[PDB]
Formats: structure tokens, sequence, C-alpha cells
């Protein structure tokens, strides 16, 4: 068609790929995955609730924490409902519908809409149990909404559209040669399973040159029947030992064909660490320059008790019990197979259960999908996400495993499905196929839902446009994904990325040319030429907001070395409570996939608090990877940082304090800001400490004018004091050198119950560690690395031994005063 | 009939115990077992050879020792027959049958006799198989036999003859209450089954007077249907904590039938030990001074794999190859029954896995004997005697299991069950039940050969005389030999005990009366008197040997406190070619029982020497028990003990070796008498060693003309130094002090030969040394007694520690000197 094309394209443009390039395949796996797709796209759409997903009501089961309960006076909150011109107050009941409180207000059609925003109060749910309602609250904010006219859903329109077991050889590859357009070298072959190494040869060492010739056949101790689906054909180069190149072939394909015939790859460059872009089955794009290997080389057929000795028992449940972090012996496998029916009784033991699982044998493998086939303690478990997230990791290459993990997703509630989004969005690369499990899972859960597609968009689309080794991957979930979510979102996108576009040309031609006279009214300049622009745009990291029209005398260039935009908008929606402009930062020359880790991270630790009554207020603001190395923060208002307070390397105790009683204009809200202070500081104490990035300079530490402390740029340090607790912080809880206070005490608890909060959750956050340094660092991918957060949260200990460490720390911070800050200052 | 009852008052005479006297039986067990042997009884008489029985020949099927081959003179052996007046000295091949000797003599019917012996070269076997011929090669004999004709097999005439698996009540007793004709104390009620404490119940204290009653009803947590086949209601009496008296009753009768109602027990009075005694489940004779206990009170029916993790192997063999004496942890015995059928496929689990089994319940019982159903790596195996020992020791209660050892004691040659006829024998205390396979056994191999007949006798009658615990069983037994054994034997027996009855009163009636010369004409008197007493009678230590008449003038009493008679007699064969009398000494006063033990172990050191190409010149001399403190022993002949020789307490290096060369007329005996005495004190050091019993005064050591070495009184020391290697000893292997000599370097590489030899059967000597300590020491039966024998052997130790260790001892010997014998003279 023709269409059909100026349509593809626009896809194409909203994915920053084409999913049609086939300038760089060995086969046709991408192009099955976009027809495979298709099925699980239109059964979503085909059953997904037109006005439910205009509306997308978002929403919570949890129970109202204790500390928000606290806040309300008689089971009474006050819901100010907006028509014209006017407005009246009204008295709800937490535990009433949206659909009672509209009439309850015809007595004194339509559906209640927040002011100001895209969020709609609508369903069969609790006002209570509303996100927005709960923010309210949570902030002391008036819940402000207006009676408008519910979405029309056509708007929401989509466009029309011999058998392996039999062969007893050993596997063996011949090499031919590899060649490079611009020492001695070898090459290495392994057979890998999910990070398990099941055989490997090496050819003759050879003098490099641009090109080396072997002409040798591998023969692996490998028999081609007990070949894994999911092995990959792991080649690599070393030079004297040093691995210079890597490149990865699934022996496997995707229709359970084992691989056959002539190969030329090329390889990707390095610049026993566990970074995720190692596993990755694409070819290096860049054909011009990059080294390459020749090599040359039936289908997978499908599957369809004496009491333990007391001792045995108590070892295999020592096993269970320990971290996913914590090795196996061979004789921890030995055990945990030989007992495998009753390892199976325990859902906890799976993920070490299956890593003692011989993959390269096929009789084990076969074994092994008997026990996934009395499959019911596990389908029964209550869901565990730390424990789902351990049998996604790099660790798993089989597909059923696997399964059984997206499996247990499936009971997420939208709420939690965006909580996890972005480490599920990043672990489909430790997916050995492109069409996986996961994969159509993710697909599914963004149609089904607006706001998880929206971050579904930016998660992949970011993924696309600076990961060469999965970007391929990414892209075509991406479009199975743009072909559901409808006309608007479409639009919407657009509209977004259009936008985006347009000031990251202004970044870098602003940044081409301190901060002088000149360039500021080229900025204005070149800011006055753009607004003359999509009248309208959402915003990613808030999608409910929608940026409108810029406040070019309130942008700036500010002043970092990286010369990032300070930008103002207008907010276009008329219903807005008030003239505040919505701040965005605009910065290029970083990678702020880093960043979005950390803060997400953040907002699961918050989370663990609330399932524990506790809010220690922190501040996980807005930050969005847009494209290679370029992105947007939000600027969180009224906030100064602590090193431009103390400014105004000397360092002063009392300016902190000072500066709260200055911009308090009351006692009450002095007071207010003092404990706020007391709970974000102890937040942000706890949670850098268990990452290990406590210590920061304070010109990286901010303060919100109510008292709310916050760290930011956590790329920075990812790219000696526990935790940043200097005297001026401590003074403003009343404290100096050896002494205490009713706040310092205070704060000493709330640590306490924070850490040993999060401790309830070990797993979950050593599983999420893990996978942020494979996935996101790939600097700080090593095993010292990722074992860091063991001995943060204490492991083993019990709550005693914890509370005392963590105490110690806070000490640490008090004897060293000034000291690392000093440090810090000083430029060598 | 009246003829049978002066055939059984006979049988009693031999017996030493009335077989129907039922004055002492609360059942009728013993009874039912005389009538249970019948069948055995008259199956071995009927199937048993007639010429063969009358002849009994000795033989062997072992190889001739190395040592017994460097005798053989170009494969001829020389062998002198005579035949009235006459003699012909022929030339024979060590290969070559008896029959076929026979016809190689008439060139130059009847039946070739030892001369002036009941020991007859007859069969078809290899005259070096024969034991009589390996006796006079090792000695250096010359073999002279007499062309007799054969026995008359008519002398061997015989003459004409509700279910238990459903009562689901726990097991309870009612104690009534205690009496004795002639502090508080306490019954215990213990449910015992092989050593095995099931469960235990006790009583309130109440103050102990010659009547105390309680009339309690003592229930037991054992349900009624998991009471084993075998297991003792063990009743015990404390005083206040120490035990007074003891009493066992079988809860599951010879029928299999619970046991009900009403009894009183006669028990035993004591004098944590192992004493088989303990064991009984006869009541005490003595009814009236004894004490006794009051109790009140269905039948038993009949019964009819994943790779092991490499570790649980290394396992699980580690705990197999431990030693006898080695505990069980219940970490252990799980482990073995958890792979019980892996156990089963070694031989020497076996002893250790039976030890694993909850005999305590019916469930596990029944599968132990499905186990057991599935014997062939067992009934295949190679008999090995010191683990089929294990199995019939105080530790296995159950017949099932018990019974299998029995069966592959089937394999023994008549030879090797003279071997161990006295520890079978003993063993048969601890079997539950009188009518046992071991005890079928016996009767079986005794019936079959005389010569073991003849020592079962006196092995029975022995225990029958001494042992009022065990005597009514071993009575029963002894009668259904002596009803088999045929009419020649019996008046044999009967012609034996005749004598000893008659030595005995003479050694008492001359006891009662230092040595003066009044006392020397009573014994010369009494014995004139009974000269004028059976014209002949065997020697019961040497039953091939016929003593006849008495040479009164070299009898004498000897100059003991005992007061022994030293008996001189003469062989009443005149075909003997010697004058030389046979020498006896007849004691009283001694439990010779302790004695036939420790000489029966030598004897089969001696053995396991062979087997390893060793002769150690040891000398076991005869020594049987005969009745109440007395017995008879053999007199070595030619012999004279190291402490008078060194009287000729000053003790005087050179003297001994002064000694030899006096006794040997030539030198080349002197140096073969040097030679015999470095062996034969090597033998008696590795073996005082490892039996713990070394450390003896020079007055129990004596020497040979030839000098051969052997020590004397072995209950003495069971009623500091490793063993006795005094100067004396050192001079005539040509030492003194710090120095050494070619036999000193000669003795000392024998020893660690003898010693390592020993070491490689360990376990059957365990099991020996135990099994001695718990039937013939009821004063040496702790856990640390037994327990010695471990260390002595180095158990764990590999063969260089171990030969180090003993040269160490050998060491200790020397650098004390002549201090140790000193202070044994000392009389303090
Ligand atoms: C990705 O790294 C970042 N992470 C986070 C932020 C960030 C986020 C939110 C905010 N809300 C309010 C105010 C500010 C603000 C304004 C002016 N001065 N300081 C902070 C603010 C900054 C910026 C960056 N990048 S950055 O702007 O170059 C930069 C880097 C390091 C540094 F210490 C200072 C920086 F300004
Ligand atoms: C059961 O205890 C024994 N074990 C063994 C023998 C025994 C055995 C064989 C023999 N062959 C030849 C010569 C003698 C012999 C003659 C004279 N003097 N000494 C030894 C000899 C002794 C005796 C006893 N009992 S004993 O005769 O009372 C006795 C006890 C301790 C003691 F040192 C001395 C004793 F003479």
């Amino acid at each position: 068609s023709e269409e059909s094309q100026a349509f593809q394209r626009q896809l194409t443009a909203l994915i920053g790929y084409d999913v049609t390039d086939v300038s760089n395949v060995h086969d046709d796996e991408l192009e099955f995955t976009r027809r495979g797709l298709v099925t699980p796209r239109m059964a979503e759409v085909a059953s997904r609730d037109p006005k439910l997903y205009a509306m997308h009501p978002w929403v919570t089961s949890k129970p109202l924490p204790e500390y928000l309960w606290k806040k309300i006076a008689n089971n009474c909150i006050f819901i100010v409902i907006h028509r014209s011109t006017t407005s009246q107050t009204i008295k709800v009941s937490p535990d009433d519908t949206p659909g009672a409180i509209l009439q309850s207000f015809f007595t004194k059609d339509f559906v209640l809409r927040v002011c100001g925003r895209d969020e709609y109060l609508v369903g069969e749910t609790p006002i209570k149990n509303f996100q927005w309602v709960r923010h309210c609250l949570k902030n002391g904010e008036e819940i402000h909404v207006v009676l408008d006219t519910p979405p029309d859903p056509a708007l929401d329109e989509v466009r029309k559209e011999v058998s392996l077991w039999d062969c007893d050889r050993k596997f063996r590859v011949k090499i031919r040669g590899i060649d490079i357009p611009v020492l001695t070298v070898f090459v290495e072959a392994n057979i890998q399973h999910g990070q398990q190494v099941l055989c490997q040869r090496r050819t003759s060492p050879k003098p490099f040159t641009e090109e080396v010739l072997w002409n040798v056949w591998l023969e692996f101790s490998i028999k081609i029947k007990d070949l894994p689906k999911g092995a990959l054909l792991n080649l690599q180069i070393y030079c004297g030992v040093q691995l210079l190149y890597y490149v990865n072939l699934l022996l496997i394909d995707h229709r359970f064909l084992l691989r056959r015939g002539e190969y030329v790859l090329h390889m990707w460059q390095i610049s026993g660490s566990f970074n995720a872009d190692k596993l990755t089955s694409a070819t290096n794009p860049d054909k011009e320059n990059s080294m390459s290997i020749s090599i040359l080389l039936i289908a997978l057929p499908k599957h369809q008790r004496a009491e333990m000795p007391n001792q045995l028992r108590k070892q295999l449940e020592a096993i269970i019990a320990t971290d996913p972090l914590n090795p196996l012996t061979a004789e921890d496998k030995e055990l945990l197979w030989h007992f495998r029916y009753e390892s199976l009784k325990h859902p906890k033991a799976y993920p070490k259960l299956f890593s003692s699982v011989k993959w390269g044998q096929q009789e084990i493998v076969a074994k092994t999908y008997q026990l996934l086939a009395r499959r019911e303690v596990w389908d029964q478990s209550a869901l565990d996400v730390g424990l789902t997230m351990q049998l996604l990791d790099c660790n798993f290459s089989d597909e059923n495993v696997r399964a059984i993990a997206v499996q247990k997703l499936e009971s997420l509630e939208d709420d939690d499905v965006l909580h996890y989004l972005l480490q599920l969005v990043q672990a489909v690369k430790f997916e050995p196929y492109h069409d996986s499990a996961l994969a159509r899972f993710l697909l599914k859960r963004g149609l089904r839902n607006k706001r998880i597609g929206h971050f579904l968009f930016w998660f992949l689309r970011s993924e696309i446009a600076q990961s060469r080794h999965y970007q391929q991957r990414f892209a075509v979930i991406l479009e199975a994904y743009l072909r559901g979510c409808g006309t608007a979102m479409l639009h919407d996108f657009t509209q977004q990325v259009q936008v985006i576009e347009m000031l990251q040309k202004v970044t870098l031609d602003i940044k081409s040319l301190d901060v002088s006279s000149q360039v500021i009214s080229q900025l204005k300049q070149k800011l006055e030429n753009l607004q003359n622009l999509p009248e309208s745009f959402r915003v990613p990291y808030d999608p409910g907001l929608k940026a409108g029209a810029l406040a070019i005398e309130k942008c700036k260039v500010m002043a970092s070395k990286k010369k990032p935009l300070w930008l103002e908008f207008k907010c276009a929606d008329p219903t807005a409570l008030s003239n505040e402009t919505i701040g965005i930062i605009f910065k290029h020359g970083d990678d702020l996939r880093q960043d979005m880790l950390i803060l997400q991270i953040l907002r699961i630790m918050e989370s663990i608090w609330e399932t524990e009554s506790l809010d220690l207020c922190l501040l996980p603001y807005g930050c969005i990877s847009t494209g290679d190395k370029i992105g947007m923060i939000e600027i969180v208002k009224d906030a100064t940082t602590i090193a431009k307070i103390q400014q105004s390397g000397a360092f002063k105790d009392e300016v902190l304090n000072h500066w709260l009683k200055e911009k308090s204009p009351t006692e009450e809200k002095f007071q207010a800001a003092v404990e706020r202070f007391v709970y974000s500081c102890a937040g942000y104490c706890v949670a850098t400490f268990v990452l290990g990035i406590g210590d920061r300079h304070n010109d990286n530490i901010m303060i919100t004018e109510t008292g709310n402390l916050f760290h930011i740029d956590f790329g920075h340090i990812l790219g000696r004091v526990p935790f940043v607790l200097t005297p001026d912080f401590l003074f403003v809880m009343g404290t100096s050198g050896k002494k205490t206070s009713p706040h310092f005490q205070k704060f000493q608890d709330i640590c306490v119950k924070a850490y040993l909060a999060l401790r309830h959750h070990t797993n979950l956050l050593i599983i999420l560690f893990s996978m942020m340094l494979m996935t996101g660092m790939p600097q700080l991918t090593s095993k010292e690395d990722i074992e860091y957060i063991r001995d943060a949260l204490t492991v083993g200990k019990n709550e005693e031994d914890a509370k005392k460490y963590f105490l110690d720390q806070i000490e640490v911070c008090r004897d060293k005063g000034w000291t690392v800050q000093f440090n810090w200052f000083l430029h060598l």
C-alpha cells in the first residue's frame, strides 16, 4: 500500500530504528518475532475495555498507610468539585466510590477529572484507593477535581491490520579465519547456557595480523543431542591474555532447528565481568571497521520416597535460606538435585534448584521438565517479586524455567508493574530469544494500561537509541506496542518526540558556543525561533502533565560544564490550580540510564517502607533518558543545594538551621520542616548506604524550603564516609560533637526502622542491585562489586547486630565531621 | 522304660545337670528345645559317613606355609611305616594321597595310623594336607605311622530313639512386690532388644524392707504390636543409685505368643557393664535365699533410585570403613538406613546397618526383612569370620539377622570350626532363645566330626558346671549332642569324667592338709589307692592321646598356694615311639575359663600369621576347664621358668644366654635355639601387647631347652611396661644398653611383620576381644576396657605410623631395663 508506507515511516520515526532493515541479520528471527507478536497484540487490544482504557484510573489495592490515616478527621475527606466558574467543597467517606460521589453531588454523563491533569478518578474503587488521592493526603494538599465529560474512546482507535536426539556425534565448529580492515592471538569457542560454560575449545596461537586464517575443526566434548535450547556458541578473541572481541550465535534457532552453514559474524569490541552486552545474539552493525570471524557448522524435539535424614533436611534448608548472591558448591547442587522433589515444596529453593541442573545433558534436562510438570506448590504460592526476578536474570537460559516466572508476574496489579517496569524491560536482555514470554508480558501490560504503555515506550526507545547490542530486539517489541496502543497516544508520542528532537538541537548548538551574555542572547534567540513546536506536549516523566508554551525569560544555561538547559513551561491545562510553571532540565552529554535505575530503586524502597507503615520522605524526581546521551530531568520546586547555602572551602555549622528559619514564616512550619528534614535525611542515609552511594559532596545534595532533603546526579558517582551526615545536618537536629537531642534520638530510631525494614527484603534488593549493575553499569560489573550490598545489608546477622552495625555507621559520620567534605573540595 | 532310665541317668552324669528337672522354669521352652533338636540330630547322624566318622581325618585345604616348604628336600617326604616288629622308610611326594601311599608299599584292607595316637592319615587328601604331617614338619620331627586295621564303625552305633499386629494398646506390666527372706529402693522396667533400650519406666521409691509392695501398673510408650521377637522385659532393682538385682523375661515366647499372666521371678545378685550374664532369660535356682519379684502381664505374625551425591557416598563409605567398636551417631544411622539398598552392596556395612534399625517399630522391622530378602551380595560374598562374628554378639537380638551369620559359617571346614569353636559356644549366650540356628550349627558340626564333638563336650560341660545363668540352655544342647555322638565316645566321655572326678577329690583332700613330708606320703598314698580308675583315658586337651597308668614317683604337689597336682602318666598306646610320660597339671581354685580363651586367641593369632607365611613359634599349651574352679593343664616338656633360671631380688644379664649354651650340646643347636628364642619372644611381645597382658613378672614366663619362650597363667593378671623385654632376653640377642646386633635387628623386623600382620585382621581381633571380655571376664566388662585393643592396634593409622609406634614400645622396654621386674618382686 501507500498509506501503510507513510505509516511504517511514522513508526520508524517514533521507534528511532527501522524494523524492516535487514542489513544486519543472519537469520529471520526478528521478522518471525514481528509476526509472532501479532496475536498477543490483537488479543489484548480486542479484549480491552474502551472506557477504562480511555480514562486509565490509577488505583491500588494496598491498604491506606497508617501515617495516611492520621490525616483523616472523622472518616471525612473533602473534595472540591469545580464546574465552570464555581466550586463546591464536599464531605466524602474514604470508603465510597466515585459513582457514589457523583450521585451525592447532583442532589445539591459526567466524570471527575483532577484539575489541570490527565488523571481521572473513576471506576468501582474507593476514593481512598486512588493514587492521586493518596498523593494529596501525603503532602497535605487539597483534592481538586473538575466535572468533565468522558473522553471519546474513538480517539483510541487502532488502525486496521532428522531429530536432534538421534545425532550422537560430538558437536564441532570450523574456525575459518578472522578479518579486520585495520602480538599473537587465538580464538576461544565456548558453548554457554545461562552463564554456565558447558564446554570450551581454543585454537592455536597465531601472529596477529589484519587477516589470520586457521581452517581448523574444533571438536567439543558435548554430543549434538545434549545441546540445550538456548545454548550460545560464544566466540571470543584473546591477545597475548586479554579479551579483545566477542560474538554469540544461538546453536539452536527459533524453530528448534540446529544451526547449519557458513557465517561471517561482525564482533563487538571490549572496553570476567558480568556485562549483559556480552550475551547478545546481535552482530555489530558497524561492518566497515569492526572485526569479524568466519565459521562453518536436525531439529530439537519437545518434551511430554524415604523420609530425609534430619541432618540432610537441615543442610537443605540451610542452603535454601542463603541469599541469591550466595555461591553453591558442587556438594550443594548434588544435594538439591538428589532431593529435587523435596526442594520443589519450597518456592524459595527454585532459583538454586534450577541452578543445580546439568543443562548439558539431554536426560537431566528432561527430568527437569518432569519436575516443572508437578507445578502445584509454585502455582499456588503467594507472588514473591524478588524470587520471580531471580528466575529472569543472567543465570537462567531455559524458557520453561523463565516462563514460570512471568506466569507469576501476571497477578501483579498495574500499580506494581509500574514499580518494576524499568527492571523488567532491562531483563529482556537476559532472554535467549527475541520472542519470549517476558516480552509478550510487557507488551500486553502496556496495551492494557496507558500509563504503563507510556513508560514502556520511553524505556524501550531509551535502549534503542544507545544500545547497539539490543536495539533490534527492543525495536521490534516497541513496534508491536505502537501498532496496538491507539491513535491518540501515537499522536502524543509523535508530539513528544518532535519537541525533544527540537530541544536536543538547541542544546547542541548552544554547547559548541562560563555563561557569557552572548550565549544567553543565543539561547533566548533560538527559543524565540522554536516557539514560532507543538502548542502542547506531555511530560515524559509525568505524562498526566501537559506542558505548553515556554517561559523564555526563565530559561537559561545552567553553570555546569555540560551546559544543561534549565527550561520553564506553562501548563497547557486552563483548569490548573496554579501559575507555577513546569520546570524541566534538559541535559546532553550524560548517559541518564543509570540515574533512571537508581531513582527507580528509591521508589521501590519507599513502597517497602510503606508496607511497614513508614514514610522516609524521599524525593525520586523524574528523569527520563530520551536518546544518545541526552534526556530530561524534573526540576524540584523551591529547591537549593546544600553547597549554595553554605556558600552565602569554609563550612559553618548553624548556617543550615539558619536557612530554614528564614524560609519558614511561622514556628509551626519551621518545626514541621525540621521534622521533614530528619525523615528525609534518614531516608537518604539508609538508602545511599545500601546502594553504596552515600559518600557524596554536598554540591550534590539539595533541600526544599519545607525542609525536604534529597540527593541528585547519581550517575556522577557511579562514573571515606558511609553517608553524608555533616555537622550542619546534625545542628538542625540540635546537637554538637559528643551530645544528643530529641531529634537525634528520633533520627537514630527512624534509620534503624528504615534499615531493618529493607533487610526484610534483602533478596529483592540484592537481585535488583545485581541486575542494575549488569544492564546499566558496563563499568561496575565485577564480582566484588555486586557483593557490596550483601555486606551493607549485614546478611545472616540478627536484628541486634544489624541495629548496632548501622549505629556505628552513624557514628563514623560524626567522628569525621567536615573532614571528608573538605577533601572533596580540594582541587588537586 | 527302664533301660532308658539308667541311660538318662548316665546322660545326666556326663552332662552334670538334669535336663528333666523342671524345678526352675516358668515355661516349657527348654523342653520344647529338647524336642526341636531331635530333627537336626537325626538328620546329621543319618547322613554321616561311617568310615570317615570312625577315623576322623584331621585335614586342611590351606596351602602349605612357605616356611614349611623350606623343609622339604626335592619334593620328597619320608614316611616310616611300622608293621609289627619291623619298619620301612619310604619316599613319598607331598601331593599324593594315602590310598596311593599304600599301593606303593604293598609292592615292597588296611589304613595308616600315627604311632601311639588315635590319629589316622586317610581319605582323598594329599599327605601334605594332613595336620599331623604339618606338625612333624614344623617341629622337624619324623613321621611314623603304623599299618593297622580300620576301626569298626559299629562301635559308633547310636541307640534307638488375636494377632499381635492388631493390638494398638500401649504395653504395660504390673509390679506387685519384691520379696527377700533376708535405704530406699525402686524397680526399673526396661524393654530391651539387643542391648538397645526401647522404652523404660520406674516405680516410686519405697523404704527398703524384706517385703516391698507397690501394686502399680507401669504403662510404657511402646505399642504392643511394635514389640519385636526377642524383646526382653528387663527388671532391675536399684538402691539409694546402684543396681542390686536383675532378671529378664522374654515378652514374646518360643511360639510367637505374647507373654501373659502371673510371674514370680528369682533374681540374680550383682557383684553400665557389658556382662553377658545380665542378658540371661534363666531365673536364679537358689530359691531359698534369692530376692524375687512379682509381676502381672495374641501371637506375632510372620513376614512374607537416584544416584548418590558423591559426598554422601564418601560419608557412607567413611562410616562403613570404621572399626566394630566405633560408635554410630544418630546422624550415621539415619544415613545408613536412608541408603539401605546401597549399604547392602557392602557385606561389611551389615553389622552397622542392622544397628541402624528401629526394632521398636513393626513397620521398620518389616522393611528390614524385605532387605534380607534381596540377599545376593551377602550370599555370594567370600566368608569373613570377623564380620560373621559381629552379627552374633550382644548387639543383635533378631533371629533373621543372626541367622544369615550362621548361614555363612556353614562353609567353614572342620579345621576352621575348631579354631573358633570356643568363642562360638560362648556366643550362644547372646541368643535370645534356647533353640537358635547357632546352637543347631554347633550340634551338627560336633556330630559330623569326632574332634569338634570332643571339644564341644568339654566347652559345654565347662559352662554348665560354673554358669548358673546359662547351664540349663547349655545342658540341653549337650544332651542333643550326646544322643547322637555314638556309643564309643559316650564310653570315652564316661571314662574321662570318672578319672577327673577321682583326681578332683584327691586334689581337695590334699589341699585341706609349704610342702611337708607328710603331705607327700599322703599324695603318694591316695594315688596308690586310686590306681588300685580306668586302665586308660583320653586327654581332654589332646584327645588323640590316651593316658593310662600313673607314674606315682613323678607325681607331686607343686609349690604354689593353690597346691596344684603335678601328675605324670604312661601312654597306653604300645605303638608309641617314646617312654616320655604324659604330663598333666591338675589345678583347683581357679576359674580356668579365662585362660582357655586367651590361649584360644593365641591359636587364632598363629593362623593369621600362617596366612602371611610367618611362624612366631608361640606355645598355646592345652588347658581345659573341667568343673567348678577345677581343670587340667598340659605340662610343656623340658621347660623351666625365667625366674628359676635367674634364681640359680637380684638379676643378672648373661644368666639366660649361659643357660642355653649349657642345654645345647652343640653349636648348631644353640644357634637354632637362639633363633627360636628370638621368634617366640617376638611372638609373645606382639601377642601380649595386643591383648594388654604383656606386663608380667618373669615368674610367669617360661622357656624350653630348645629356646622356645612362652607365657603362662593368663587368668592371674586378668584377676609399667608394654611387654617383657628384659636385659637377659636382649643379651641373648647380643646387645647391651644403647646398642644393636644381627638378632636385635631381626627381632625388630619380625615384630613389625607380626604386628602389621595382625592389624590386617583388626576387626576379627576386636570382635573376639570384645566377646572374650563379655562372656569370660565379668570383672573386665567396661567400655574403656574393650576399647584398649583399638589403641594397641593403632586403628586408622597407616603402616608407617604403626610400625614406628611398635618400635617406640620396644624401646620403652629397654629404657626401663629391670625397673619393672624389680618392683614386681617387692613384697609390700
Ligand atoms: C543527571 O545529573 C543531574 N541529576 C540531577 C539534576 C537535578 C535534578 C533536579 C533538580 N531540581 C531542582 C534543582 C536542581 C538544580 C539546579 C541547579 N543546580 N543544581 C541543581 C536539580 C538538579 C541535575 C543533573 N545534571 S546537572 O544539572 O548538570 C547537575 C549535575 C550535578 C550537580 F551537582 C548539579 C547539576 F545541576
Ligand atoms: C592356670 O595357671 C597356670 N597356668 C599355667 C601353668 C603351667 C602350664 C604349663 C606348664 N608347663 C610346664 C611347666 C609348668 C610349670 C611348672 C612349675 N612351675 N611353674 C610352671 C607349667 C605351668 C600353671 C598354672 N597354675 S599353677 O601351676 O598354679 C602356676 C601359676 C602361676 C605360676 F607362675 C606358676 C604355676 F605353677
